[PDB]
């Protein structure tokens, strides 16, 4: 089809260990965008099929998205909270590169980038 298999979201191998900055990242700043208006697009993986984005997977080699993070959050994947930090930014990352600058769905990620990025200047 036109998408891939979806980003795993759990790490076994990985002893599981909590620090304030995941606690933060998951009840604080992912919390926080996922209860937001313009969340919705980005809380699964985009599926180029039912949107007919031929291109999408083309364009974009890393796909993202904040229901992958939340789920890496909720597994303990992330070894620390740069890794999920740069989660966030492929997912936005992702948006910018692919949609036309003034787009509704990129002007919805720079109202949710905004608020992740005021969160992430307050992390313990
Ligand atoms: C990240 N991202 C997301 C999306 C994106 C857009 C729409 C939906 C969606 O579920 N739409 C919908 C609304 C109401 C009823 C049924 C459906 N299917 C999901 C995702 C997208 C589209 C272009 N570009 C991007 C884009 O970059």
């Amino acid at each position: 089809s036109m998408n891939p298999p979806p980003p795993e979201t759990s790490n076994p191998n990985k002893p599981k260990r909590q620090t304030n900055q995941l606690q933060y990242l998951l009840r604080v700043v992912l919390k926080t965008l996922w209860k937001h208006q313009f969340a919705w697009p980005f809380q699964q993986p985009v599926d180029a099929v039912k949107l007919n984005l031929p291109d999408y997977y083309k364009i974009i080699k890393t796909p993202m998205d904040m229901g992958t993070i939340k789920k890496r959050l909720e597994n303990n994947y992330y070894w620390n909270a740069q890794e999920c930090i740069q989660d966030f930014n492929t997912m936005f990352t992702n948006c910018y590169i692919y949609n036309k600058p003034g787009d509704d769905i990129v002007l919805m990620a720079e109202a949710l980038e905004k608020l992740f990025l005021q969160k992430i200047n307050e992390l313990p």
